[PDB]
């Protein structure tokens, strides 16, 4: 089976994570006349990072999401990708977010055992503040464009797919605070967060707190109210 193929392009990854982890400590005990060479040498280790969770073989204009849902789909996968983001620039770190929600459910359900796909939240969440308005809105219209749609049931059963869809909701609403696009796939949200049985939500791992005066702009006091109490609202 290739799990073990990918297990071991996990190994060669994690091990270029550790070197470039390690950069800084090696550049401040460095010689002047060794720097150049570091940094091109970290330059090409991220890209052969990036390049190993998100490569395209030739043929194609796209790359493959084979690859990244593979790692993504085992224990310390999930945990390299967590830390190998913040090394990433915001082009490649956006690529990874987008990809992870067009195939979240299956990560989700890949997650059933392990639960460790919450170690990403942190590195999203940072990621998040860095990207404009129209990202913010294509990552959720990519969450309500998945089988089931508009029903976001397994998202909304997920500690980290609800975490990550109130904390996209969170920065859109930073944004717009500063269109109309926005708006729609705001109210698609207050709807299927208003469906979902309280009994059926998992238990987010953080609760912005402008969350209240996000829905107030699409949604009256007695709705308003429900998702409060619904979601243990600030
Ligand atoms: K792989």
């Amino acid at each position: 089976d290739k799990r073990r193929k990918t297990l071991v392009i996990i190994e060669k990854t994690y091990s270029l994570l550790l070197d470039v982890e390690d950069y800084e400590r090696r550049y401040l005990l460095s010689l002047e006349e060794e720097r150049p060479a570091l940094m091109d040498d970290r330059k090409h280790k991220i890209c052969s990072m990036y390049d190993n969770l998100r490569g395209k073989l030739p043929g194609q204009e796209r790359p493959s999401d084979d690859h990244f849902v593979q790692i993504m789909c085992i224990r310390k996968g999930k945990r390299m990708v967590a830390r190998i983001l913040p090394f990433l620039s915001t082009e490649q770190a956006a690529d990874i977010l987008m990809t992870t929600a067009r195939n979240l459910p299956f990560l989700i359900k890949k997650d059933a055992q392990d639960e460790v796909l919450p170690c990403l939240l942190s590195p999203f969440s940072l990621l998040l503040y860095h990207l404009p308005s129209v990202s913010i809105t294509s990552l959720l219209r990519q969450l309500m464009n998945l089988p089931g749609s508009p029903h976001l049931t397994a998202v909304l059963q997920n500690k980290f797919g609800l975490s990550l869809l109130l904390i996209l909701l969170s920065r859109g609403e930073d944004l717009q605070s500063s269109n109309n696009q926005w708006t729609e796939v705001m109210f698609m949200a207050t709807r299927e967060l208003l469906r979902i049985p309280q009994a059926a939500l998992a238990k987010p791992i953080s609760i912005p707190t402008n969350l209240v005066s996000l829905f107030s702009r699409y949604v009256d006091r007695q709705k308003l109210n429900l998702l409060e109490t619904k979601l243990q609202l600030v």
